[PDB]
């Protein structure tokens, strides 16, 4: 005969004792066991209700608490409540075009974790990145020798903040050199050889040739493909970035050749902004010495499940042919996001100087149940938006360890009421 | 100008709203902003209590309850409170020791997550494994070749069984052969690898001859090495009072009685050989020979060295034979756990000695210890206890995993 187990809490332990009675007092006249024990745990999941509030100043706080009790929205309150059954969770890794001048500048300043991995990944790249990064111009940062160590040095020390704060993600994916990232945090490569890798998929392209160009059409993967016979070794597909989201890339005249034609079948298209060609034949030039320096490196196992731009679902194998592919084909990131879904992901959080990712997603997703959440925003300061979107995270559920930021010794003498709960 | 973040929570959204208005009702006359933030996250988090009712039928859970409602104790009640600080939790590989016949058997029947990762495991050693352990006999089992296997194979199936139901640790520790499980679980080797590893170095003692024995002494590590030529060593430095000498059967016996004069108690192992002694050292040349064929990883979880009683973040061939050959300062291992803010220590094993072992250098009434196995209990109810007494302490265990939701929809709670 098996046993099963009911689960009780409450707070106080009288709640406890009462709780307990009740429960054997609707018991009494029958119920299944395991049933029981599914409904316990699961009522009290979806039974909590969850605020943040947040201000730089009492008065703040204060009047932010009213609003929540009054029942009220308020700047710098967020509140929400946690699901029956609690989802997985994923981190996403921005890719080409998200940098801006001077990002990560303020959240270095303010927040000491994100500060040291950030000091500590520029110095493995060398030439003075950090300040190039903190001072550069916009035209020096989307250099793309620059760009791809900048948003590789950003997205991995954001990792590293969120990290220390316990959260902790499920699976990782990236998009373009976001993927570099994500490998590197799940443990495939060391910081040395990530630092070498990255350093030199930005360094070969930075040397490669104008005359690139890339557009993004709204369509399908099979409307877009159609147009790709007459123009094989001159264009290709570089991503599929939603259902009805792919970008084309390769040389400018064909790929004008071929937007054109697909706006007079009524699609819309969108020229992007960027040096180069990428994921396009246009890349193939620096794909020798490319491999020359993946090949030098050891790859490991991830400690955490990637999802893989060129297949759009899981690696388990990561080599230096994995990398060189990985430049030249499709990013498959719609595909990508699917595949998270299927796996019972439900939180995806964006580390990257922006949410252009997020927005991305959702076009795969489109439910308001699930969350996708930027840590940075070009709307406000960078160490408002991370922290905001701690709380809203927390808020709706992901764990969140508080107390790493505000430690137990800062409580130490504090009375706070007890029917403050 | 630093923000601050105040993070409040209730059950249902009319006692959130009240919560908030005496907080601000407090708060009006002042208090430091990050001050408060802290007391909210620790006096919270110190408030709750637990309890967990388990049996097999109905009569069993009410009589549980009502005992608990009572302020009684019961049969298949556990109960308890968080502490303001939620502790670091370890994990405790058992070395060669209490291996029972039949160890696993039960688990395996009731339990489809340990089942699976077992079966992987005897798959990968192959040669009949998974048979000989649940069929075999005490002495069959004892067989070093044959015991290093199996614990490792039941000790890397129980974490996959504990990681199934979402209690994951911040670091692990090993006592001997516990130390590859340990390992392999950190990802530092493949499955294909760690059995390669670990049929070694069971096969390689196995063959050693005769002769060696071990004793247990109540006394510390500095006298024992007092009373210390090269015929014997020091095995083991379990706790403070307790060490372990290694060697020639002659040569240990003498050294034994010479302490047993001093007052102080021995006590003769029931071993095969003389394990991390000098007796180790004509397998270590075609041990090396192994390892050193293996590919060796960065640990994903911090890894406790029973050579030097901190952390290792470097495995590679020579760690091993060195490993095998050198003392297990289990002892210090705990003590370095303590020192990184470990309070929960739970012990993957066919019995739960290395808890009994870890409980010297710690004391305190707040630490836990816990074996998920015992001697003298059905297997699936020694593992269910052991979570249930956990999750009362604050272990994070993810109960909905064992009981889905699909069984609840139709149930309604009393409000």
């Amino acid at each position: 005969a098996g046993l099963v187990a009911w689960p009780l809490s409450a707070r106080g332990e009288r709640a406890l004792r009462g709780q307990a009675g009740r429960l054997a007092d609707w018991a009494d006249a029958g119920t299944g066991l395991s049933a029981t024990a599914s409904a316990l745990v699961h009522r009290r999941s979806a039974l909590e209700h969850r605020a943040v509030v947040t201000a730089d100043s009492l008065e703040g706080q204060l009047a932010a608490l009213r609003a929540l009790a009054a029942g009220e929205e308020a700047p710098g309150l967020r509140q929400g409540q946690l699901p029956a059954t609690q989802g997985r969770l994923a981190f996403l890794f921005s890719g080409q075009g998200a940098q801006r001048a001077g990002m990560g500048r303020e959240l270095y300043a303010a927040e000491p974790v994100f500060a040291a991995a950030f000091d500590e990944v520029c110095a493995a790249f060398g030439e003075d990145l950090r300040e190039r990064i903190f001072t550069a111009r916009q035209e020096e940062l989307d250099r793309t020798g620059t760009t791809q160590p900048a948003l590789f040095a950003i997205e991995v020390a954001l990792f590293r903040l969120v990290e220390s704060l316990g959260v902790r993600p499920d699976f990782v994916a990236g998009h373009s050199i976001g993927e570099l990232a994500a490998a590197h945090v799940a443990g495939v490569l060391s910081l040395p050889d990530a630092c070498r890798l990255v350093a030199a998929r930005g360094q070969l392209m930075e040397a490669l040739p104008e005359g690139g160009a890339m557009v993004s059409v709204r369509a399908t993967e099979d409307e877009v493909r159609a147009h790709l016979a007459e123009f094989t070794g001159r264009v290709d597909v570089a991503a599929v970035n939603g259902p009805e989201s792919v970008v084309l890339s390769g040389e400018e005249a064909a790929v004008e050749e071929i937007a054109g034609r697909l706006a007079e079948a009524g699609r819309k298209t969108r020229r992007l902004r960027v040096s180069h060609a990428f994921h396009s034949p246009l890349m193939e030039p620096m794909l020798d010495a490319f491999r020359r320096v993946a090949e030098e490196l050891t790859y490991q196992a991830p400690s955490v499940p990637v999802v893989s731009n060129l297949t759009g679902e899981q690696v388990t194998a990561f080599d230096a042919a994995y990398w060189v592919e990985h430049v030249r084909r499709a990013v498959r990131f719609a595909d990508g996001i699917g595949f998270l879904a299927s796996r019972g992901v439900t939180r995806f959080v964006e580390l990257g100087p922006d949410g252009v990712l997020t927005a991305m997603a959702q076009e795969t997703l489109t439910d308001p149940e699930t969350l996708l959440l930027p840590v940075l925003r070009k709307d406000r300061p960078e160490p408002e938006a991370f922290l905001d979107a701690l709380a809203q995270a927390w808020t709706r559920g992901v764990d969140v360890d508080w107390a790493a930021r505000y430690g137990p010794e800062q409580s130490t003498g504090v009375s706070l009421p007890t029917y403050a709960f």
